[PDB]
């Protein structure tokens, strides 16, 4: 519905100097289809380097930030500090931050409230594990994950929010959601955000995919109607991140 | 003291812009220091490349943290490859604040130090007790655990690119300062522990720092004491009176 395709590359944990001014060249010399929005985002050391060779028209995200404007948190990125280096984007509530660092679901919403309250626009991430779907949890993890976010932020908060559901279990293993799996999650999720926050936010809130998206899936993924794009890790270090980024062309 | 160079260590934590670190740098850039201190700033790592490349090069450069892998799919990490990469030098590990609000282990806070020091960085590692812990006769048991957990995995020759900072929980932001007696004792029985634990030669050339409420007070009476080898700074390292600290056996 007027939506426009999204593609994120999430670098991770991954680069140097000489292997990211490379995959910059390459995105600076790609032929990128004219409606799609575009956002890569680097490790935090990295960012100015690729903010200041990156072709503009592709906006940098930072992987994470805290909770409050400055103060003593040692090893801790504020969103004032991304403003400051000209960084539109944050990454929130990923998978590995998570699991690994435990992050937890009203930690992941105040950072949303933070990081949109200080001019940033912020890649939501939510998503089940195995587990969690075998037992048939799977809307329940993720109406949770998304409700601790709405009961903070504004309704006209959500105009700066991408939603990402990336099912843990996609996640990096190969096991990519089929296109009938991923579309029904979507639109439960939509659904959701019709009756529990407004249908205007459901109608225009792009929700992207995540997990194991690469080349020879993408097409078909995105033809999915409540499938507005991709958050793409391991396949954003390679050229192959231009065809996800066409996934609407035939 | 035994041959140790005096060590400040500036600790900026999640403070600052482009602007205010300009002037922070530019203030040390025409500071009068001591030739006879190692001094080392640790600025968040969105502007290690800005800090790196405008500071005066008697003084190095550290980051505020570390993952423990060389790469991978750990979304918001950075890597000690990464830090190599950009000339980074040091890195701060096991600091309090990501030990009591982010939940770094002991054991976590050791291979962390142990992958640093194995790809070419220095560490300075903090140890500290909490006011609780001290009101249970703790402290002694608590440091000496932290610290073992790094001597089990790290080797005799790879002490000569640490600095331990001693810094008591209840000390770092409050105000309320070790005494030099209170410090000292903790910094004896250290060495103590190094010389039983590692070698006579390890805890003879190993310099054991203090930090919390230093400022440019109280740093003189403090660097008197004879197992003190210099300061690991907080609030102080954002504010001209961090070059009386550098200078604080002169």
């Amino acid at each position: 519905m007027a939506r426009k395709f999204f593609v994120g590359g999430n670098w991770k944990m991954n680069g140097t100097i000489e292997s990211i001014k490379s995959l910059v060249e390459t995105l600076n010399n790609a032929e990128l289809d004219d409606n799609t929005e575009v956002v890569v985002a680097p490790p935090a050391i990295y960012l100015p380097l690729v903010r200041q060779s990156l072709r503009k028209d592709i906006q940098v995200a930072a992987q994470n930030c805290y909770t409050k404007a400055s103060g003593a948190f040692t090893g801790e990125i504020s969103a004032e500090m991304l403003k400051d280096l000209g960084i539109p984007w944050v990454i929130l509530g990923h998978s590995e931050r998570r699991q690994i660092f435990g992050e937890s679901d009203e930690f992941v919403a105040e950072k949303t409230k933070y990081a949109l309250d200080n001019g940033l626009k912020v890649i939501l991430c939510i998503g089940e594990t195995l587990e969690e779907r075998e037992a048939g949890k799977t809307m329940d993890v993720v109406t949770r994950q998304l409700k601790a976010i709405a009961d903070k932020i504004s309704e006209s908060d959500w105009s700066k929010v991408v939603i990402a559901y990336e099912p843990v279990w996609a996640i990096g293993t190969g096991k990519v959601a089929t296109p009938e799996q991923a579309q029904e999650v979507h639109a439960e999720i939509r659904k959701w955000l019709a009756e529990n926050v407004s249908a205007e936010v459901a109608e225009s809130t792009r929700i992207i995919y995540g997990g194991s998206v690469n080349g020879g899936n993408c097409k078909e993924l995105a033809k999915q109607p409540d499938i507005d794009g991709f958050l793409v890790g391991g396949a954003s270090l390679k050229p192959e991140f231009v065809d996800i980024i066409n996934a609407r062309q035939k």
